[PDB]
């Protein structure tokens, strides 16, 4: 297991969902870029695995279920099996990683990635040790039931750049957004 990352697409309010769907439009590449950096292994031989909450897991159209090219691991405490189409389930992320230290995935994962929801992002960002945040900020407001917890910039430092990720305002459907990377250790 390489690195721990989170992926993130908030709007101005701070909402990543609405009823299970996104708040917004779709924008196809917000996807794109999801999907590059979500399966994308630093390492050749290696796969990278993606963990969710049971939510999140529902929230993707079944045509995309599982995220192919990666590993799909479903966190849940109600579930006693894996969704129909998911390869692992966990009960916590201290217990998908040390799966990951298993020699199960122990020489076939290189980084993982939490794409959601908020509670799995929240065990997350207290999961001591390195992370980074990958945030894509859609900038408008748009009605929202669930959020992304707010980022402590005391903790995640705003890098100025990072290699494969634009820097300037992007535009899909009269909606603008930007790509940012924060990296907290401690
Ligand atoms: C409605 O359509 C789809 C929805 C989804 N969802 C909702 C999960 C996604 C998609 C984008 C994204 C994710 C989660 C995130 N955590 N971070 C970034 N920044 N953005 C995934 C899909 O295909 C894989 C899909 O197919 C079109």
């Amino acid at each position: 297991v390489g690195s721990l990352n989170c992926i993130v697409a908030v709007s101005q309010n701070m909402g990543i969902g609405k009823n299970g769907d996104l708040p917004w439009p779709p924008l196809r590449n917000e996807f794109r870029y999801f999907q590059r950096m979500t399966t994308t292994s630093s390492v050749e031989g290696k796969q990278n695995l993606v963990i969710m909450g049971k939510k999140t897991w529902f929230s993707i159209p079944e045509k995309n279920r599982p995220l192919k090219g990666r590993i799909n691991l479903v966190l849940s405490r109600e579930l006693k099996e894996p969704p129909q189409g998911a390869h692992f389930l966990s009960r916590s992320l201290d217990d998908a990683l040390k799966l990951t230290e298993q020699p199960e995935l122990a020489n076939k994962v290189d980084m993982v990635w939490i794409v959601g929801g908020s509670s799995v992002y929240k065990e997350a960002m207290n999961h001591p040790g390195h992370l980074k945040l990958f945030v894509t900020r859609i900038m408008q407001d748009f009605e929202s039931d669930t959020f992304f917890p707010e980022i402590d910039l005391e903790k995640y430092k705003l890098l100025p750049e990072y290699p494969g990720v634009l820097s300037d305002v992007q535009e899909e459907k009269g909606i603008k957004y930007k790509f940012e990377v924060y990296e907290k250790n401690d």
